[PDB]
């Protein structure tokens, strides 16, 4: 979901290594250095990318995972690893939400959701409306999964016409 | 209310991600500090934190602590400016902001008098005093306002303000 | 400067002291994780009661930017204003000068008397051949008070020293 | 005080030939009526008169219940208009009152400033601002005024009035 710091790139993988093996690896290290900060096992889920010897680890919790940047050069097998954070990672969660104003009262969550999907799929959105009425207040949020869009939507959308309505969108911050 | 939401305050634009507790420690934190804190122990008791709208609530143990707090509107937490409010349920004593609007022009009805005072917000109460035999304007008036800071605005706008050849005096009623 | 390191606060609470000051934002700071590094960030507070507002020192450049983010926090009860300080620059050095042109002969002494002419220097320099020790013909320098520097300029840039007319601009 | 004379008040004008039990008996009473009382029991415990001087004091069981007496001041008792006032050694924590004053002719000094202060009563505290490198006024200043009532009517006759071609802003510092 809302991961990207729950996961960690790592480089230079010996030859062979099963995802097993890195788990076990990782949550002994984990261990040894009481980064733990729960009974259990800190790493969910390891991938390996076989031909270009690489592999992702999923982390149960989020401090677990900043903690396991300190294991960069650790050795496994008689080789340094390489560890660093994964490229969709955000160290300013949420700094890419998008703020929706202006949107005339009749558009609906589909609607309006239309109007955004132009420039790509989302991983969040919502409309508000009045808890009361459940009519919208002609304002929404949302955030695109690819990350740079956000541009793109903001350049194509920001000051478009809608009815009598000015669109004003930015991002949420 | 008129007794409910007492304790209770509404805090949006929370930092993306943040925790309950997290708010709830960072809150009793800045009591201290502050100095808002009536009495050892905590005054927050909990906060429940809305995910899809991005917003919170504060639980306080009492009801003077919560009013203190107010004064956080708009503290930086973690690169975010809260946005400290009253809940929506919640409302205060009658004619507690009450105002008086002195100096009007006596030809002036209620409407003209009110859409001077509209202009700063809407108006819960409204009355322009008026002689009952003759129905014609003593150039006072009253009125409250739904959102209650707005008060201090039409007063901050109007108060010591020229209108006509007279002074206008607008003040909390009392 | 070191003015890219304090801070104003205005509106500070009766008899508050600079104990006190100190202790509430070297902890509003580490609650805040605008810390850069262990320790306190505040050196030190000045407090002049009388027209109820202070100063506060920090050990870096980059917590000093970070306190800003502490403008109409509460303590004691009271709102705290936080500035930054009139003498302050955004920008460095952008009234650093260049005084080229001097004569050959000149030396610190000499040169920076004839600078103080305008005011008190921040910074001064006459650079020199490293082997010989002779001066090259140029120097830089630095009003304590920015504000004279256009003066200066109007003053120095032109004058005759004896056998050539003097350069004064900002180095930039 | 600082702290002294907390729950004490002053009586002035009162009926002669009055007792101190029915002294005591008529405030404790009032609190009741005007519901100005915070707990059950008797707000007024003692009360001393001094005959000759035609006064009295009266003693209350808590700060805050002495605080409200004091909207008494002026009520008649057995014909006499009660002055109720606050003892002589109670004072006011400082800053209480603090007074700011904006719309000043930065050209005019601190004896000329104060001289339309002090033409409201006398100040116990005063300072224009002045800008330290040319020592010129920044047309605004701040005072206290000793006697703590005089503040309401500083700001009454000062504030949203006219001085010179600006206009004055008087109004507390909190």
């Amino acid at each position: 979901p809302l991961g990207s710091a729950r996961r960690l790139y790592v480089g230079n993988i010996p030859f062979g290594i099963t995802e097993e093996a890195m788990m076990d690896f990782f949550n002994a290290q984990m261990r040894l250095g009481g980064l733990t900060q729960a009974p259990g096992n800190p790493v969910l889920a390891v991938q390996i990318n076989q031909d270009k010897n690489f592999a992702f680890l999923e982390f149960r919790s989020v401090d677990e995972t900043t903690q396991a940047m300190a294991f960069d050069g650790i050795i496994f097998q008689g080789q340094s690893l390489k560890i660093r954070r994964p490229h969709d990672y955000q160290p300013l969660p949420g700094a890419h939400k998008l703020f929706i104003g202006g949107l005339p009262n009749y558009l609906n969550d589909d609607q309006v959701k239309e109007l955004l999907t132009s420039f790509g799929p989302l991983k969040a959105f919502n409309l508000v409306k009045d808890s009361a009425t459940g009519l919208s207040k002609g304002y929404a949020f949302c955030e695109y999964v690819d990350i740079n869009v956000t541009d793109q939507a903001i350049a194509g959308l920001n000051g478009m016409q809608l009815g009598d309505k000015k669109l004003l969108v930015q991002r949420a911050s």
